Parts: C-alpha cells; structure tokens; sequence
C-alpha cells in the first residue's frame, strides 16, 4: 500500500513532516511534561477518523495508555471544536491501559487481533498510539538498566510495533517524556518537542529543515 498521511491540524507542523505523521511508520514525539506530545495524541484520534480531503484517512484509532493521560473529554472538544459527532469519534478510540512492561508487549500483540478484525470494515485500526512508551521500561529496572532483558524487551516491544505499522498500513504513533528517559530511538521519524515563548510550541526533527511552531487550542493544536 501507499503511504498515507495524517494531518496534525497544524498546518506549519504537517509542512515540517512532509504531509502529516505517515502510516507504515512509527513516529516518535518526545519532550518535556506539557511540550505538546499528549496534546498532538489526542489531535491526532480525531484527525485520522476525517476523510483524506480534509487530512484524515476515515480511520479507527488504538489507544494504549503507560501512565493514564487519555482524556475522552478532550476528545470530545477537539471533535465538537471541529467538524464531529464526539459519540462516533469516541466510538472509533479503543482504550487500553497497560500496567507494566510485559502487559503492554502483550496489550500489542492483542492489538493484532482487533486490527485484523476491523482490517475489511469501512474504519480499519490507522493510528495506534502509545503515549510514554518507555515509563515502565525506565521505572521497573532501577538499579539495574545495564540488565540486558530491558534492552531486549524494548526492542522487541518496538520491533513488534515496527512490523503492525508495516503489515496493516497503520501509522503507529508513540511520545516519551524527558537525564535518566529513555526514548524509542528505533523510531522511523522522531520529533522533538519544547515549549516556546508566548505559549508556543515548537517542533524540530531530529534527523539522527526548520521548526515548526504551533499553539494547544480547542481544536487540539494548530498554526
């Protein structure tokens, strides 16, 4: 399949990214606490479900939460803000939670299942987002993060999304926070996130172009 594309509701951000974040990829957003990253996920549920002339790809959406950051309420606002029934666009978010690092490497593999499942529907899975994908890699192996199981666990865990994107034509979407983080390094296309000055956000990738820059609104985030 061809690549598609998802626009962030930024139009500066969708410039810097070529188009918008692309299915087949998994795009890494990191930064600090309240540099945008939570804010793009939830941009990003509602934008994917609008059909391709205005940005979106007529997609369901795969939400697996690390640290609890889904708001179906914001949800709500970006779609009602915009052109969306909030009842079908909350309808079209599975939500997970994963507990720990091997919960969410199986919250995956479940994932699977319900991607195939509505693979020959008229909403096919074409986002899937981890929000702070490394937390519980980070927290569970203090005072021990030379253990080779956490870097294997990881790159099995990124590997496994790797492929989803890849199979099912899925733009799989993960952030991470910001010295002792760790980040999805693996990712096909990372960005890097950080609060501006008058309230702004500003996007750069990482390339191992320009900046974009972007505001947090009611219709999620745009220029």
């Amino acid at each position: 399949a061809t690549i598609g594309r998802i626009s962030t509701g930024s139009k500066s951000l969708d410039k810097l990214l070529g188009g918008g974040i692309e299915t087949q990829a998994i795009t890494e957003v990191f930064g600090e606490f309240g540099s945008g990253k939570t804010q793009l996920a939830h941009t990003l549920a509602v934008m994917v479900q609008l059909p391709p002339e205005e940005g979106g790809l007529n997609g369901s959406v795969m939400w697996i939460d690390t640290e609890n950051t889904f708001r179906p309420e914001r949800i709500r606002e970006i779609a009602q803000n915009r052109g969306l029934d909030p009842d079908e666009v909350l309808k079209h978010i599975a939500y997970a939670r994963a507990f720990n690092s091997n919960h969410q490497m199986l919250l995956v593999q479940q994932a699977e299942d319900m991607i195939k499942e509505l693979l020959n529907t008229d909403r096919p899975v074409k986002l899937l987002i981890v929000d702070s994908l490394t937390s519980h890699f980070r927290s569970e192996y203090i005072g021990r993060g030379a253990l080779a199981e956490r870097q294997q666990k990881l790159a099995k865990h990124l590997a496994d999304l790797h492929r989803l994107a890849n199979l099912y034509d899925i733009a799989v979407f993960v952030t991470n926070q910001v010295g002792g983080h760790i980040l999805a390094h693996s990712a096909t296309l990372r960005v890097y996130l950080r609060k501006g000055k008058g309230g702004k956000r500003i996007a750069r990738l990482i390339d191992a172009e320009g900046e974009a820059v972007f505001s947090i609104t009611e219709k999620g985030i745009e220029d």
